[PDB]
């Protein structure tokens, strides 16, 4: 039936994580910049009549990777497509977002469905196949569901979502990691203009000035489970997928042109199959690429389908994050899904950009649809969960559309760890920022997530806190190296002898067990940082807190490029 | 539930089509040859396709100059995919707007680099040409690709998301750069299957090669190096399929192994262990690998193995696996359910049970597939018509038909005529004739090709005869006379008119015996050379 989204991670232009993404959306920020000479010299390719677009939504630090984290030799990292490297990182972080770690993922039947559509690095070099890109995560984490790359161009990551959903519903897998990654490394690729790109370097989605898209870069991942499992497992749930479908354009006027009729059939068939009335939908993240003949076709299709079922007018807001970040290609679907989930979580709609005058080939006034350009509350009537759709159409003519529904659910000991001390310090910084930004964080849920939803790695710190202010101060003291008697820290490999007593003696174990049961947190903390395995479940009696989303591992930022 | 395979087409080393492929398997032929300098200047061996440069772009409404810029993987699959539909007896008219998915195994980009050529487009060429409306997805899981695609198509069909699938794979080895058991020899190939729900295939009176009764896919996960196999994943994959679908290993009498000649002992042990969990019976399941004949055809490996199995079932015959002198030391056969079949022999089954077989396909990225196939057990002059887009191809079509009839002494003439009438598109160059036996049919095609006058043979180019058939298209008495003819047995008249362009309602030829579509030779494409510009 319903598929829960239980974890997410993303990296988009202007946004290193989904928190910065949300902040950028709320503030109507546009991330598109001129391409710098550190990528390639646009002057050497630019002609106005060659490339006619000089702009891109670009990711920062595409060369950065933490190969040692993944048991990969540094020299092999230079030979790996950065698409692979960046997805490996984001995919891993999505699992940590959900509160799953290597131990809890080991041997899981988790499918991996990866949207990917380009091979620039591998060519520049003359390991880098799409097959291997999709398999890196399963190899690392010892997953056992199928690992399949999907290249249906810009619908890839939504196609992958559809396949994962079907596999989950058929019980062939028990979890999925779905995602997409796109980079534009070369003037040659990004180039293919084919007439596709905007000379102004903006996706003017829905606007009469729409004249092509601006390429964008990105990487994102979602972790999916059947809703009944997610509820039994006490996952945190961002939203639910309640319908999806894929089809083809078939014969169009040129193989890259869209089909109104296919888009209508796709949407109608989904809504009929899954019993979804268009009146119940209040937002659609459109494919919305800002192409002159594409945009009106999309609007007219969707509008027509909605109007078959209702006479209600201007009840469904439409937008496209491509107006913020550009066209992120194989990652486009996952970027749109994330935007929708964030909007649902905060009960807020955010502006779509670059919209001055409606496209002349479509009349909005008598449409179910309207273009939302305002930051505003996402209102819903009565009890009802919010619902939204996401569309993603590819140049090869394979289309996808999904429907998402809002999910409506019925002293603490803080521990942190990393593979290197420098990354522990970066972790503490990330947590301090997060807590600073999130004044309402539930401290007991946060601690419980750090205890049970993160792997205990070799460099450790821990401390007690009963409030946000105390928590912030401990992290500050840790970072400033300023003495604080409630902060503990150690490198596990250095403390083996100091812990052995509690691992082998029967009365020591019984005293440790008693300590954990009577919540003697200072004692548990000192021993944990030294490497002692703590049975965290024993800390909790009648009441067990819940896993929540927290910042995920701060990878080492080591540069690797062509050998 | 069950998925029917209603069409196939294939092009492998030494075999231009599935009929030659079968002939080569029966005779234990090995297609591996030394790589010639015309490919590159030289492992010096490959299972190679012939004339990989050849394409018929005009047939596909593609400009000849575009053809040079198309990855021959795309071109060749477009041809084989099309032909699979014609094998099944479907044409552009009957496929138009069908919800048919396309799932294409493909794992290399050599041409594009040497130089439109994305995997996404490769999968979309057929849907664009035929106006298909199911999703078109390329699959790159390396050598398990075409079997992974078969699994996905099967699940979409079961879930009613599509009403037909075209599944296939294609691999070519174009560059030196991308290139007892001692490793594999690379092979080239392209193959396609057409799939439907069994209930639809029976209602539609399709011819059915076999049925898929179970499939699954999984991953190796963490192995010792990312290209190493996992015994445990292979076992879990097979066990899960057999349990999910209620399949007893005792019922299985052939397995087409992944069998790359590297890996081999892990595969044997896994499958043997799974079977032995459920049965004590010894040496009842033959194993083989067509990679011994044609090399490792990579993305196409799964489809090549499935086709071999279907062909074996259809002819109730097991064929030798090659290059086997002594068993791999790391596996003991004697007390195994499994035995290596090296004989051409009858495929025996007990008390009228359908034969069952499995096909395994494992990729270097660790995504595995396995399917289970079951044998399907089904419950006067004729008017032969042939047409092509050019006269030269019409002649090539007539030759292919004459060879087929010559080779097949038990062909049902009424089923063949029916297939030509209802299962082929009426194209601009036309011929037709009457025949009431195999001998007369062979003689008519011979006469046609030898240009010997024969009063039973008609032929025309449709664009040249327009004025001459208008008399029948619009008049109500003319339609009645035509309708009368489609009835008092004057096939000669129907034939003359058809070749000139008149649209005939073939259903009207049949009262309440209606023949059945069968497999016949498919379009003989123009063999035009296109390579790098």
């Amino acid at each position: 039936d319903a598929i829960a989204i239980v974890g997410m991670s993303g990296r988009y232009p202007g946004a290193r994580n989904v928190r910065e993404y949300w902040d950028n959306l709320v503030h109507a920020r546009n991330a598109i910049r001129d391409i710098p000479t550190s990528r390639w010299d646009v002057d050497k390719y630019y002609d106005p009549v060659k490339v006619y677009c000089k702009s891109m939504g670009m990711l920062d630090d595409i060369e950065h990777f933490d190969p040692l984290f993944f048991n990969i030799p540094p020299s092999e990292a230079e030979l790996m497509d950065p698409q692979h490297r960046i997805f490996l990182q984001e995919g891993y972080k999505a699992f940590e977002d959900a509160g799953y770690n290597a131990r809890t993922l080991n041997e899981k039947k988790c499918g991996v469905y990866l949207g990917i559509m380009s091979n620039e690095y591998g060519v520049m070099l003359n390991g880098n196949s799409f097959a291997i890109a999709a398999a890196r995560i399963p190899y690392f984490l010892n997953l056992k569901g199928p690992a399949i790359p999907i290249d249906t161009a810009s619908s890839s990551s939504l196609v992958g979502t559809h396949l994962a959903r079907q596999a989950l519903i058929n019980k062939e897998i028990d979890m999925a990691l779905v995602g997409g990654v796109s980079l534009y490394l070369t003037p040659e690729s990004y180039m293919s203009m084919a007439g596709m790109l905007s000379p102004d370097g903006q996706c003017k989605a829905f606007d009469n000035g729409a004249n092509g898209f601006v390429p964008g870069e990105g990487a994102g991942a979602l972790v999916l489970k059947r809703l009944k499992d997610a509820e039994a497992d006490r996952d945190h749930i961002y939203g639910i997928i309640i319908g999806s479908g894929i089809n083809q354009d078939g014969k169009t006027n040129g193989i890259t042109a869209p089909s109104a009729k296919s888009q209508m059939d796709l949407e109608r068939d989904i809504y009929e199959t899954y019993g979804i009335h268009p009146e119940s939908i209040s937002y659609v993240e459109m494919h919305g690429t800002g192409t002159k003949q594409g945009d009106p076709i999309e609007l007219e299709a969707l509008s027509t389908v909605f109007q078959e079922k209702t006479d209600k007018k201007q009840f469904c807001a439409i937008g496209s994050v491509k107006s913020n970040i550009g066209h992120t290609s194989a990652a486009a679907g996952v970027a749109g899904v994330q935007k929708v989930l964030l909007c649902m979580n905060h009960k807020t709609l955010v502006p779509t950009l670059n919209f001055t005058t409606p496209n002349e080939h479509f009349e909005f006034e008598h449409s179910p649809l309207y273009v939302n350009t305002e930051l505003k509350p996402w209102e819903t009537a009565d009890g009802k969960p919010r619902r939204a759709c996401v569309s993603s159409f590819g140049y090869s003519g394979t289309n996808a559309h999904i429907v998402i529904e809002e999910y409506q659910p019925e002293s603490a000991l803080f521990v942190l760890s990393a593979k290197k001390e420098k990354q522990l310090k970066a972790y503490a910084e990330a947590m301090k920022d997060f807590v600073t930004s999130n004044e309402d964080i539930d401290l007991e849920d946060m601690a419980y997530t750090l205890q049970t939803g993160r792997e205990a790695m070799d460099y450790r710190m821990a401390f007690l806190a009963d409030s946000r202010e105390m928590l912030i101060k401990a992290l500050d003291d840790y970072l400033a190296e300023m003495p604080n008697g409630s902060i503990f820290a150690a490198h596990v490999k250095t403390k083996k002898s100091e812990i052995k007593l509690f691992e082998t003696d029967h009365d020591a174990k019984a005293l440790l067990q008693t300590w954990i049961e009577k919540k003697r947190l200072e004692k548990v903390a000192e021993l944990w940082v030294k490497g002692l395995q703590i049975d965290w479940n024993k800390l909790y009696g009648e009441y067990t807190p819940r896993r929540i989303s927290l910042p995920a591992y701060p990878f080492a930022e080591e540069y690797y490029w062509l050998p």
